């Protein structure tokens, strides 16, 4: 069970160790197509690669090649697009994808700067009379409305398929005080920025896989994702001492590699699934005390 293993790896100070037991039992699977010559220029770091296996392929003869993978999650029910964060040449690529899987949602955990460089190109509108054309894959974007909270912003944005004129709705949800190889500021924060994201119905069933990403799209994306994979779970059940943590994240890593970057990420995984159980068995108020805390006011 979670919370007493919580304690034990506490005590015990040894989740360095355990956080690199996870990394020895990780699945290898091949990547050539991201190895491929022709896609040096599509991969935004030389050891982050999507297996072949699971990668997602743009509908394209061209080059159907974007540095993303679909982690399918069947006993949980749940499917995530992990992605790296843009380059100034994906962009197009990346809208082609949330429109070809059919997404509604897409999760930014990172900011477009820190730590002084580039982390992802801007690929949304900032402004809504600027909109943004993607001639490569024919897509139009226009930010319709933003919200703009204290860590976090959540912006309504309108996708267009120039060739049939279809448009969709698009929520993009950025969580800004995010740090690289960090954790977020508490579990109240996350959980709570966690579902705004599921009470917006981009997560449900009827849509595609929301896009998840931060800069390498394995970090903060994996602590995003398995979190709500863990939650869901004790869900299915209620029953939280069911859920074993590492034997999800291992799960996970069979479709994305290197799921969680640091091992305080690991143990933030683990309060965050610990606190966020309170709302899972039945204490509903638990909501409006995150929300408090977070002080996104
Ligand atoms: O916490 C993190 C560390 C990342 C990272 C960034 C560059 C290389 C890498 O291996 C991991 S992320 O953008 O996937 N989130
Ligand atoms: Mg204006």
């Amino acid at each position: 069970e979670m919370e007493k293993e919580f304690e034990q790896i506490d005590k015990s100070g040894s989740w360095a160790a355990i956080y690199q037991d996870i990394r020895h039992e990780a699945s290898d699977f091949p990547c050539r197509v991201a190895k491929l010559p022709k896609n040096k220029n599509r991969n935004r770091y030389r050891d982050v690669s999507p297996f072949d296996h699971s990668r997602i392929k743009l509908h394209q003869e061209d080059n159907d090649y974007i540095n993303a993978s679909l982690i399918k999650m069947e006993e949980a029910q749940r499917s995530y697009i992990l992605t790296q964060g843009p380059l100034p040449n994906t962009c197009g690529h990346f809208w082609e994808m949330v429109w070809e899987q059919k997404s509604r949602g897409v999760v930014m955990l990172n900011r477009v700067m820190e730590k002084g460089s580039l982390k992802c190109a801007q690929y949304w509108p900032q402004k809504e009379e600027k909109e943004m054309i993607f001639e490569d894959t024919n897509l139009k974007l226009t930010l319709i409305s933003e919200d703009i909270k204290s860590y976090y912003t959540v912006r309504q944005l309108e996708l267009e398929n120039l060739t049939t004129q279809e448009t969709r709705e698009i929520l993009h949800f950025h969580y800004t005080t995010w740090p690289d190889f960090g954790v977020p500021e508490s579990p109240a924060s996350f959980l709570n920025f966690l579902f705004k994201v599921r009470e917006s119905g981009s997560l449900s069933p009827e849509h595609g896989p929301v896009v998840v990403h931060c800069s390498a799209g394995i970090g903060r994306s994996g602590t995003f994702c398995l979190a709500d994979t863990c939650l869901l779970l004790m869900d299915k059940r209620k029953d939280p001492s069911s859920v074993d943590i590492k034997k999800v994240l291992l799960e996970m890593r069979k479709f994305r590699m290197g799921l969680i970057q640091t091992a305080d990420q690991l143990r933030f995984s683990y309060l965050a699934v610990i606190e966020g159980a309170k709302f899972i068995m039945g204490d509903s108020s638990v909501q409006d005390q995150w929300k408090e805390l977070s002080h996104e006011d």
